[PDB]
């Protein structure tokens, strides 16, 4: 099995005003987005230490009691209204991944969405602050930081399609976005439990099978333990791992809108018996979003693609990936 070409990408520039420097960090986010699909963003400016720390504090900690108590409606029947945000438990012997998702902190009661009962709007929810010192205050503040980056690397993807900077920016909004944070653990087992071990077509042992993400982009900070790989014509190539750098691809909705330019990669995660972490930012835009979709590959970028509204791409799009590879 061979190994990926994933770059590493100083993605400083960003954050400034120098602009020929953002247009030498737009050309190789093309280079790579037309290449295997993922990037490292290096020089981000984000505290993973402390992020990975407070993770794992989290994870170790909270009791079974809690998790029924947080639990989304898949393993919970009294929480009709929790089907993205809470806590997705493991089941022993069977299910190894647990995990904790959690959405925009601005989508309160008071939010219009949440007054209308709109589809994949939905209000947190958060273990007891006497038990878990901190965690909500760390885990808001690192929505919003990381949110800041995911701003930036959408003006890099702008600049590199020929576009103003804003013009996926715009549309992600602190209002409004749909967005996520997912915090993911993968255990140590022993004995592991076959039920949660998958075998692809060529023999791999998989945690999870081959997709592409439901998102414009995802920004992704895992441990570091290799596990994932992304698919090309030549076969599935391995993704070294870097747990100071954020792994960054595209999702359906920019393979969508680019009439397939910049292509959603096909990727999946290895099985590897050993304790990590898997954080994931889906960047999401808001509910009534719409880009029209262009084709960068015409001289007059034309593209027949029908604008998809993104609220009805992400309905469709997480219930298809449960269908497809199962309720995680
Ligand atoms: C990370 N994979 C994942 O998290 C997989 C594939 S990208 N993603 C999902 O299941 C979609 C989670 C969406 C989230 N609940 C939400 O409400 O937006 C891994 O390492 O398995
Ligand atoms: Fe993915």
């Amino acid at each position: 099995v061979s190994k990926a070409n994933v770059p590493k990408i100083d993605v400083s520039p960003l954050f400034g005003d120098d602009q020929a420097a953002k247009m030498r960090v737009a050309q190789q986010i093309d280079a790579a987005s037309r290449d295997t699909g993922f990037f490292y963003a290096v020089n981000h400016g984000i505290n993973v230490q402390r992020l990975s720390q407070k993770t794992k504090e989290f994870h170790m900690s909270i009791t079974p009691e809690e998790k029924w108590d947080l639990a989304i409606r898949a393993y919970n029947k009294e929480h009709q209204d929790q089907v993205r945000a809470g806590y997705y438990l493991s089941i022993p012997g069977k299910k190894a991944v647990e995990s904790f998702c959690y959405l925009n902190p601005n989508f309160t009661p008071d939010h219009p969405r949440i007054q209308a009962k709109t589809p994949t709007h939905e209000v947190n929810v958060w273990p007891d602050e006497t038990k878990h010192p901190g965690f909500q205050d760390f885990a808001e503040q690192y929505y919003w930081d990381v949110f800041g980056l995911s701003s930036a690397l959408l003006k890099g993807y702008a600049l590199a399609l020929g576009k103003e900077e804003n013009f996926f920016a715009r549309h992600f909004k602190p209002d409004d976005t749909l967005a996520s944070v997912v915090l993911i653990r993968y255990p140590y087992l022993d004995p592991y439990p076959e039920a949660a071990i998958k075998t692809a077509a060529d023999g791999t042992k998989l945690s999870f099978e081959w997709h592409e993400d439901v998102s414009l982009i995802t920004v992704l900070y895992q441990s570091n333990v290799q596990n994932l790989q992304v698919e090309t014509a030549a076969g599935y190539q391995d993704i070294e791992a870097d747990d100071t750098g954020y792994l960054i691809n595209c999702g359906s909705y920019m393979a969508h809108l680019t009439n397939n330019y910049y292509k959603a990669p096909i990727h999946r995660v290895k099985w590897v018996n050993a304790e990590r972490q898997s954080l994931p930012f889906f960047v999401n835009l808001g509910y009534d979003s719409v880009i029209d979709p262009f084709d960068p590959r015409e001289p007059n970028g034309k593209s027949d693609r029908e604008p998809l509204s993104y609220g009805d791409y992400l309905q469709n799009g997480l219930v298809s990936l449960i269908n497809k590879n199962g309720q995680t």
